[PDB]
């Protein structure tokens, strides 16, 4: 099963050169506990954003061009990264936007958190079809000392 997971600012704002400039503990403790001992694909793109491997999943990038670190998985097309995952439950696609529009059609659940901030960006998530998915887990959060948004967890599944 694929699964994508993202984050998104109003008008489904993913991100702004190459970054991500808002900051919500809470979301990437969400983000943390759905992805652990898990396979994570992502872009080479969001592999730069990052910056070093994420602890305890197995990391596969996708790139066209060959791999410049021995710490994570290359792969050179998406049917090449599902195999790399192996037999696995859940695979964790976790973007960037390309990445998800190449995944989408194959994915089976999304996690997204939809956070209330209005944020200047370059990279969307993908539009869905809002009839082909039921929201299955949605939980909201006022801000707080630590998360300076409010935000929403939901959980969709392919109908
Ligand atoms: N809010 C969130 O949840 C979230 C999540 C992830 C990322 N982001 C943000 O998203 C942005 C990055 O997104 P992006 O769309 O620019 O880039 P991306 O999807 O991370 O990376 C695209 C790159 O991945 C490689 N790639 C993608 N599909 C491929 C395929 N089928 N075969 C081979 N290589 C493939 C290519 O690398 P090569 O050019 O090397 O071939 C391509 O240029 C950043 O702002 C990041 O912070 C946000
Ligand atoms: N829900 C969600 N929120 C995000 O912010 C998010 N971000 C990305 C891409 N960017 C990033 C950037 C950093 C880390 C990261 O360092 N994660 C640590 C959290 C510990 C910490 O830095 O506080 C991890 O171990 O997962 C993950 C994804 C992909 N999916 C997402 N999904
Ligand atoms: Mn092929
Ligand atoms: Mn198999
Ligand atoms: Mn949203
Ligand atoms: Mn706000």
């Amino acid at each position: 099963m694929i699964s994508l997971i993202a984050a998104l600012a109003v008008d489904r704002v993913i991100g702004m050169e190459n970054a991500m400039p808002w900051n919500l503990p809470a979301d990437l403790a969400w983000f943390k506990r759905n992805t652990l001992n898990k396979p994570v694909i992502m872009g080479r793109h969001t592999w730069e954003s990052i910056g070093r491997p994420l602890p305890g999943r197995k990391n596969i990038i996708l790139s066209s061009q060959p791999g410049t670190d021995d710490r994570v998985t290359w792969v050179k097309s998406v049917d090449e990264a599902i195999a790399a995952c192996g037999d696995v439950p859940e695979i964790m696609v976790i973007g960037g936007g390309r990445v998800y529009e190449q995944f989408l059609p194959k994915a089976q659940k999304l996690y997204l958190t939809h956070i209330d901030a209005e944020v200047e960006g370059d990279t969307h998530f993908p539009d869905y079809e809002p009839d082909d998915w039921e929201s299955v887990f949605s939980e909201f959060h006022d801000a707080d000392a630590q998360n300076s948004h409010s935000y929403c967890f939901e959980i969709l599944e392919r109908r």
